[PDB]
């Protein structure tokens, strides 16, 4: 009992360590000016994201020459591409969780295709602070008010999730508890068309043990942080069927053809 | 054994399973002795169509009152300013319960209407699910039954507003809990503290604090074999959100497509801006 408890655990931490290069520990360093030694290039207006794309070479989404001359546009593509790379750590991750592999295929993929944006979210969290947001790999920062301050659905989008940022962080965990955290968002038993229910919620309850346990030793002094962990979970819903709006508000812009379909 | 410390929780326990009996009417328990059967006196009279809508006035006296002219030509209408109606007397019910949360009346008055402002209707379908089983729902405190059918079908809007209601009930009602739980969670959700606009949060939070760890030895004490029934429950507060918001979707439709349909003005500062 107890003793499977730890040893998950440990299990999950050290393969999320394995899965995602920037780290709540390390992007919290960061951000703060503890020991790193390489302040991250601030982009905080129009000439700072100009700048940043030479500098931060970020030259990924930035490419694809003929669609490189609007930057709210170029901004949110962007947001895109490094949202596509999360998507396969997270899967990742998701494959060294026990027992998610022995799954029904059909419910591995239903239970990523809706968990990844709740699992984005959380993680996205992890590099923001009520100022701003940690981009390309730590490198940048992008302000809080230059996000706001985009042309028009272009500039909802952000706000919201920083909103929540400040609420979630304020629970002041870390990479070990958000290890498990996610594989419990992950082994959701509600989503959507799945098959075979009893094992993601077997698994889940494993989980979910594993978890506030986890929150015990880790955090004696705060009381009832499992309980608010979860109701967290209600935020991620709400934000996340949100941004599915703009995403549709948004189909009213950018008016290639390959570019899309990995979209 | 349960020591010292542990001992204060199940008093707070009992103090609000005693407040919820002495605010609700038609606890779940009862609900559930009328939809199972187990009588002979209180059994309803149901409601699957027109014909039994009919002998519906003339056959159970309508704790459903649909007021503005006793009728009209609207029946899914008339079925609706009931549902209306009936709403109302709830969070009349729920704010009587709230006061008797220890501490809730001791925070500041705006705080503690925006905290009933969002959770009134959180916990008026929480309740529903008490009433309800797959095939419908308990209406005029217990007398009648509508089924799930018949509310499906009423017209245009109106056949949707049910629905989200019976799936989530299903799922809910599943968790098997009964009365005692409920009035403890139902405290939770009032005591949230992640309302809009709260002005001072966190006394907010240190009664929730305390609520939480309520439910906990609760369920722990009341479903030794139902394991993580705690989290089971927390999660289903986002079950919770999209049934109300969705409703509030479907709500701002009916007020365009009926021009003529009075909403209780309670129940519009509720929605306000929502
Ligand atoms: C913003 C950009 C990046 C977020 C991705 C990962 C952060 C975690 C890093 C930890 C090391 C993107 C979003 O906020 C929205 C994401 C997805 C919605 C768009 C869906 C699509 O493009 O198909
Ligand atoms: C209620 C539909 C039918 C009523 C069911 C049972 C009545 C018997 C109770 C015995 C104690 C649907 C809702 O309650 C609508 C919720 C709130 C009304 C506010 C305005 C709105 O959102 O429509």
């Amino acid at each position: 009992e107890s003793a499977d408890l730890r040893a998950l655990a440990k299990h999950l931490y050290d393969s999320y360590i394995k899965s995602f290069p920037l780290t709540k520990a390390k992007a919290r360093a960061i951000l703060t000016g503890k020991t790193t030694d390489k302040s991250p290039f601030v982009i905080y207006d129009m000439n700072s994201l100009m700048m940043g794309e030479d500098k931060i070479k970020f030259k990924h989404i930035t490419p694809l020459q003929e669609q490189s001359k609007e930057v709210a546009i170029r901004i949110f593509q962007g947001c895109q591409f490094r949202s596509v790379e999360a998507v396969q750590e997270i899967t990742e991750y998701a494959k060294s969780i026990p027992g998610f592999v022995n799954l029904d295929l059909n419910d591995q993929v239903t239970l990523l295709k809706y968990g990844v944006h709740e699992i984005i979210y959380t993680m996205l969290a992890s590099l923001m602070n009520k100022d701003g947001v940690l981009i390309s790999e730590g490198q940048g920062f992008m302000t809080r008010e230059f996000l706001k301050s985009l042309r028009k659905p272009f500039g909802d989008f952000m706000e919201p999730k920083f909103e929540f940022a400040v609420k979630f962080n304020a629970l002041e965990l870390d990479d070990s508890d958000l290890a498990i955290f996610i594989a419990v968002i992950i082994l959701s038993g509600d989503r959507p068309g799945l098959l075979n229910v009893k094992p993601i919620e077997d698994i889940q309850d494993n989980l979910l043990q594993a978890l506030e346990l986890q929150l015990k030793l880790n955090h004696p002094e705060s009381s009832q942080l499992f309980a608010k962990l979860l109701q967290k979970m209600t935020d991620l819903r709400q934000i996340v069927t949100e941004h599915v709006q703009l995403l549709q508000v948004i189909k009213k812009t950018e008016t290639h053809p390959l570019l899309q379909e990995i979209y």
